[PDB]
């Protein structure tokens, strides 16, 4: 095809796109298929010839819908948000027009120095200490990253390259064979997947820090297992803190993690995947306190705020580290800060996102969902029936029927098997729990309220 | 912004998109922007409220363009080219409506399930054997990796797991670190940078093996480096045959490098980044014979099969080799195939730009940009000043004026400041070359000729 049949078909996906998002409260959020069930709906082989454009949309409604689960209805309420906004469309429909392959300065300038400002933009609103800001003269500096699973091994291959020359300059016969075998990473027992994902591709050992009443890694138990493992003969080089973890949303202590970071010359990357974007509201920001000791901070602005994926943000005090894994002030050189060495226009979306909502409308965006969260909470507050697993400060609350997990586990087979709701459990010290979180950008009071009506009714008949 | 909003905003985005695309030949390729040129030209902080769309646009014009390079320009000759086409901008549209992250198959059957039968249609474009191809009972399969750079880094990480099992078995006290001290790892002195930053990341010796006349790895320069490693006690685990080298686009001669990777159960990954998509045609298939005795090959449609960056294909022929490294018939979880653990409903640009294109328009495509290269390889070849560098087999020709490296270093200097088009140079053994690369998808013979004419006219002038 060609650019006036895109100047029509492109109109018409824009209104495919639109109707889609704006009647998805009639779709079902889960879907029903059986896996396998696409192959045998479409041919083996492609066509020799086109097909027509009207035909392949009427594939996507006949065939590809009833495998979707839609992630931006107002009644999916598992995981975390995943973001969807129309200026970050519009930024990504421009940003595949331009087309270019950042791979360098010289791949396309600005495609590299929007980023950079992107990220102090972005550094400012959540009022980061200015050791991460590129600004003029800075040492340090953010990126976007693929994603945070993405940015946690980057910093960790940063951390272990580091620590290996640290260990080398002393010892120089020493390989780098023979320094894996006594590294030693850490995370909290409530850490993301991804961190042992990165320590098994980083090639060290990764041990979880027990967390506390509240789910939070502490100084304690953080120095109990460094004086356990230094007396073994392992060297720890990386802390992963978490902000937000998937469970229960806690947060480790960075305040007393961060000074022990220090101290031991450990490389303390802060994780902040999902609560990360609160951050940007003073409320919030208290939470945030003691990044001033990580080395790298991360968060996805591509779980809430907005900014549709393939967007996580991530924050170095030293590109120099960071850079030495993979070899001031302005950035010129982008592939020595991530895996891939190409790269798209992505900053195009934050900027579209950042103007076309402004700071005030991405904070009222934060608030709006912590306080559909609440509104959740307050209802299972009232029933005696239920009980909240955890303290609820963002958008996700822990919640489960007093009782016994096969109960509990029972009531999620009746919500799922119901259809009209998505929300997926959890365990909280092998206890049983259901997560409800606000995901969606258009959840209103009612959505929530509708949705604990459904789920108090079918508590009700269960208990029964 | 809502709905209503987005149908006019993305309709005028639409144009502007046709628009540029339209009219890029108007635009200057390369910029003359200096490094740090747009920190100034914008606000050092976000907006509070909301910037108008129209505002927006103005400075995409303005402010972005200036410091852009147009990789789709017909007069951009760079690099190797980058995919750009309408069907795959209709995909890319769609796929952030749907707004899913695929991390598992529930979180969106379809956008797994379309994917795996996306990659066994493109499998069966390129005629590759069997064991590649899902199909209902197959034990291999592919996977849309982000880039070749990150499919090369996953291959070497399951030919590391692979190798440190076997070792292992033999030798259970045996470390990871211990293994890593003696693996090495092997690619043509023509390979891509990113094999180095795979063993680079991965950990492991990289060492690169000496390539013949026609600048391609052959069996004999193999085995040589094997036998001296091997008696040095060092074990050989993994080796990267390139078909479509980047300097002068040469081919490593699978044929023979197979049967001595499968001997000495070495892991073979084929890349074949740029070439790869000129396999779909019969009369260039030849080139990938031997890929049968590939573990793992890759080629990326988002450089010369129209579908828009973000979208590498790779395929093994065991999942379980590749699976091993992140822990038949249908996959579920592309989790364990990548290096992240999100991911987006890339499969879409794939399905979209192979059914409108059909496999003939995707064909004519591929050999209408042989054909110019051939017509460019004819004019070099026609004026005794110059002189061809190397066989021409796909878009890409590497001449020079016949004389000293500083001459041609001069004729590259003023090409770039003449500023008409854009080329990069390279060298073949140790020689200065220029390269001239077919890439945008709407060259056409007048182009070529004209740039042609253009730098015989400043050979002329230098010359004198
Ligand atoms: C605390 C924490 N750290 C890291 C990650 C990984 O982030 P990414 O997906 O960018 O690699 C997570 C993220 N996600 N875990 C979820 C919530 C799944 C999910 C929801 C929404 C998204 O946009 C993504 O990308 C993933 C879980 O269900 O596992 C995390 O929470
Ligand atoms: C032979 C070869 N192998 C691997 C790679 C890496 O691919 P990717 O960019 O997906 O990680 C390359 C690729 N690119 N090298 C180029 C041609 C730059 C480039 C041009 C067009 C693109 O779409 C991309 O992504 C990159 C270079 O000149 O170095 C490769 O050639």
């Amino acid at each position: 095809m060609n650019a006036s049949d895109f100047r029509r078909r492109g109109k018409e996906m824009v209104d495919y796109m639109a109707d889609y998002l704006e009647g998805i409260e009639g779709r079902q959020v889960y879907p029903d298929v059986q896996p396998g069930y696409l192959r045998p709906l479409i041919p083996a082989t492609a066509p020799q010839e086109p097909d027509t454009f009207e035909d392949i949309l009427q594939d996507v409604e006949k065939i590809i819908m009833p495998g979707v689960t839609h992630w931006h209805s107002p009644y999916f309420f598992a995981y975390f948000p995943t973001a969807s906004s129309y200026p970050a469309m519009l930024a990504d429909m421009l940003c595949g027009a331009i087309g270019c392959i950042g791979f360098s300065w010289a791949a396309s300038p600005a495609c590299t120095e929007l980023e950079t400002v992107m990220m102090d933009w972005l550094g400012k609103m959540l009022q980061l200490p200015e050791a991460f800001l590129a600004g003029e003269a800075g040492e340090g500096g953010g990126v976007i990253q693929g994603s945070a699973s993405e940015a946690t091994l980057v910093a960790l291959l940063a951390a272990r390259t580091k620590v290996v020359r640290r260990l080398q300059a002393a010892s120089p016969g020493l390989t780098q064979g023979a320094v894996l075998e006594k590294l030693v990473a850490y995370a909290s027992d409530q850490a993301h997947s991804s961190v042992e994902r990165a320590g098994l591709i980083g090639g060290v050992k990764l041990k979880a820090i027990p967390s506390d009443g509240k789910f939070a890694m502490r100084a304690s138990a953080l120095q109990e297992a460094l004086e356990r493992d230094k007396a073994a003969g392992l060297i720890p080089f990386f802390v992963v803190a978490t902000l937000g973890t998937t469970s229960c949303c806690s947060f480790d202590n960075l305040l007393e993690v961060g000074p022990i970071c220090h101290e031991e010359d450990i490389w303390l990357h802060v994780d902040a995947a999902y609560a990360g974007s609160a951050f940007i509201c003073p409320e919030f920001r208290h939470l945030l306190n003691g990044v001033e000791f990580a080395d790298s901070f991360n968060f996805n602005p591509h779980k809430w705020l907005l900014v549709n994926f393939d967007c996580s943000a991530m924050w170095v005090k030293r590109r120099t580290d960071l850079t030495g894994a993979f070899k001031s002030g302005l950035i010129t050189d982008y592939r020595h800060w991530q895996l891939p060495l190409g790269r798209r226009f992505r900053s195009l979306k934050m900027w579209f996102v950042f103007r076309m909502y402004g700071v005030k409308g991405l904070q009222a965006y934060i608030r709006k969902h912590v306080q559909l969260s609440h509104e959740f909470e307050a209802f299972v507050l009232q029933d005696p029936r239920f009980e909240v697993c955890a303290e609820v400060t963002l958008g996700l609350v822990c919640f489960r029927l007093k009782g016994s997990d096969g109960l509990n586990e029972a009531l999620l087979e009746r919500i799922n098997s119901a259809r009209k709701i998505h929300l997926v459990p959890c365990r909280l010290r092998g206890q049983f729990v259901l997560r409800f979180a606000i995901c969606s950008r258009k959840v209103e009071s009612g959505h929530v309220r509708l949705a604990w009506e459904h789920i108090r009714g079918l508590a009700a008949e269960l208990l029964a």
